[PDB]
Parts: C-alpha cells; sequence; structure tokens
DNA sequence: CCGACGGCGCATCAGC
DNA sequence: GCTGATGCGGC
DNA sequence: GTCGG
C-alpha cells in the first residue's frame, strides 16, 4: 500500500512542521504504521477504518486515493511556495517549524538561501546546513563497527573502568544505522554522586579526529557529529553521534531502553504493568495498591529488568517485538 | 462531547 | 545579571 | 485526527 503510506506520511510531515499540530502529525503517523504492517492491498477506505487510528478522515483520503490516485488537497499543497518550503528546511537539523517558518517569512526558502544568510543562524543549524546531505544518509553496520571500534578503544584508554555500550537498533543487529547512540557510565557516577567524565571522553575522541564539530554538549548529554578516517579512497560521510553519561546505578534501564524498539517497549510496559510494575529509562518501581509506585528496585545487568516483570531474556538480536 | 495525545538536556530567547 | 519559557532533537 | 471516558 506504499501509495497510501507516502500520502499518509506526506500529510503527516505538513501537520509537524506547516500547521504545528504534533498531534495530527503523530495521528498520520500511526495510521501508516498499522496500514504499513498490514497483509493486503487495501481494496476501500472502509476495509481499512477496521484498522486501529484509521478513523473517518482518513477512511475518505484513502477512497479518494483509490478512485483517483491522489488528493486534492494534497496535490494543493506540494505546490504553494510558502508551506512547501517551510516543511523543506525543516529537514536541515536544528531548523524546526517555528524556526522554517521565520525564515520563508523573511524570503529564506531554498538552501542556497541559507547559505547566503550564515550570520542569522544559530550554531546547530550551520553545522546542520553543512552536513545537510551526510545526515540524510543511512550507516551501513560495517562502518557501525568501525565506529564502535574507535570509541570502545577510546574510551577504554580514558579510564580503564568506564563502561560503554552502543544501543540503538544497531545493537539489536539492524544492518543499518541513521547515527549513533552510545550509553556512558562510570562506577565512581550514582544517582547520588566529577563534572569531568564526559568532558574527557569528548576531548579525547576529538583529539583523534573522530568527533568533528558539537551540536550541544553538557554534563551528562553530549550531541555532534564524527567520522571515520578516510581509507587514498573516497572519504566518508559525516555521522550524527550522541553520547549520554548515564548514572552507574540506571545503566542499564537506560541500556534496555535507548536499545528499543518502540514496538518492544511498548509491550514490554504494557507487561510489566501486567505483573504490577511501572518501568521508564531510568527505573522499574513497584507500584502501590491504589497506584503509588515506591522504591526503584536496583538493576545491576540487563538481565535484572526481566525477572522482575517475569521474563525469559529476549536477545537484542529479535526485539522487533 | 471533549481532553489526551511525553520527558528531558541543552542552547537560546523573553522578561524582570 | 538572573530565572523561567520556548525550540529542538528524537527517544 | 483518532480514541475513549
Ligand atoms: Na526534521
Ligand atoms: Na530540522
Amino acid at each position: 500500500n506504499g501509495g497510501i503510506t507516502d500520502m499518509l506520511t506526506e500529510l503527516a510531515n505538513f501537520e509537524k512542521n506547516v500547521s504545528q499540530a504534533i498531534h495530527k502529525y503523530n495521528a498520520y503517523r500511526k495510521a501508516a504504521s498499522v496500514i504499513a504492517k498490514y497483509p493486503h492491498k487495501i481494496k476501500s477506505g472502509a476495509e481499512a477504518k477496521k484498522l486501529p487510528g484509521v478513523g473517518t478522515k482518513i477512511a475518505e483520503k484513502i477512497d479518494e486515493f483509490l478512485a483517483t490516485g491522489k488528493l486534492r488537497k494534497l496535490e494543493k499543497i506540494r505546490q504553494d511556495d510558502t508551506s512547501s518550503s517551510i516543511n523543506f528546511l525543516t529537514r536541515v537539523s536544528g531548523i524546526g517549524p517555528s524556526a522554517a517558518r521565520k525564515f520563508v517569512d523573511e524570503g529564506i526558502k531554498t538552501l542556497e538561501d541559507l547559505r547566503k544568510n550564515e550570520d542569522k543562524l544559530n550554531h546547530h543549524q550551520r553545522i546542520g546546513l553543512k552536513y545537510f546531505g551526510d545526515f540524510e544518509k543511512r550507516i551501513p553496520r560495517e562502518e557501525m563497527l568501525q565506529m564502535q571500534d574507535i570509541v570502545l578503544n577510546e574510551v577504554k584508554k580514558v579510564d580503564s573502568e568506564y563502561i560503554a555500550t552502543v544501543c540503538g537498533s544497531f545493537r539489536r543487529g539492524a544492518e543499518s544505522s541513521g547515527d549513533m547512540d552510545v550509553l556512558l557510565t562510570h562506577p565512581s557516577f550514582t544517582s547520588e554522586s566529577q563534572p569531568k567524565l564526559l568532558h574527557q571522553v569528548v576531548e579525547q575522541l576529538q583529539k583523534v579526529h573522530f568527533i568533528t564539530d558539537t551540536l550541544s554538549k553538557g554534563e551528562t548529554k553530549f550531541m555532534g557529529v564524527c567520522q571515520l578516517p578516510s581509507k587514498d579512497e573516497k572519504e566518508y560521510p559525516h555521522r550524527r553521534i550522541d553520547i549520554r553519561l548515564i548514572p552507574k546505578d540506571q545503566y542499564y534501564c537506560g541500556v534496555l531502553y535507548f536499545t528499543g524498539s518502540d514496538i518492544f517497549n511498548k509491550n514490554m510496559r504494557a507487561h510489566a504493568l501486567e505483573k504490577g510494575f511501572t518501568i521508564n529509562e531510568y527505573t522499574i518501581r513497584p507500584l502501590g495498591v491504589t497506584g503509588v509506585a515506591g522504591e526503584p528496585l536496583p538493576v545491576d545487568s540487563e538481565k535484572d529488568i526481566f525477572d522482575y516483570i517475569q521474563w525469559k531474556y529476549r536477545e537484542p538480536k529479535d526485539r522487533s517485538e
């Protein structure tokens, strides 16, 4: 049904980027999604409305797509110079809906236009602009392994006692990634515990020209850009990388959460509820009889998390659902 | 019929 | 100058 | 825009 899920996703983005209606953005995603995983060529909009998250207005949109191969509102909005430009510019990392709009108000509508107006961009947006196309490229697993090597090596070299895990879908065995998400902890850093801990790891990864730019950086979260060293060969794209410092006693919660997937964490947070628990990125708590959660139970490996909700450890390899 | 639809870090703005 | 709000990213 | 209370 690619005709329909593209439509729905195209519609999704205009809501986010142009109407600034976050909830309609998601409404449309949920429907793309449910339809994307639905094992039949959809014959009518009535057929589709059965699926949860497909309601009346989308049902009519299907019906118009199916009969005519388009949507009047969609064609119409694609040709709108203002709107289609506001939508496009938000593709630059650091330009969201508010800033894309303000730009288009003053005539800034293309990358070119941003290029001639560097002075009206903030740090984040220059970097987004500069790597506009690298940022939209995927990363092969191979390159990810090559990147993992560099990070794990360099972290251990700052302090042998650090623990770093690369999570995301890559940890789940995914053939390609969108960025690198690194979770970093250290025994001297607990919920009750230097401002140097994240800084020293970033410092090292810059020293060896692995980290090339900085989107933002604090005591507990770094977001920026990285690049494998070029092998006589054509150089590697610049890649998004984030790095987070988590307290040693919340790491394995972090690791699980930042491993996903979504569809996984839903079921697990709905099973945790069944066997009576509440499980966030930081902690698991045992809810009371009215619904008053008490003490976050300790966690010391990915293993634990499962014992507490009574489950057989699922390997990251198959955590799609 | 009408409110929920998520939280949090950091950079940067708006208000005192 | 300080605090708190808002934009953003993207889980 | 959809759902559900
Ligand atoms: Na975007
Ligand atoms: Na953007």
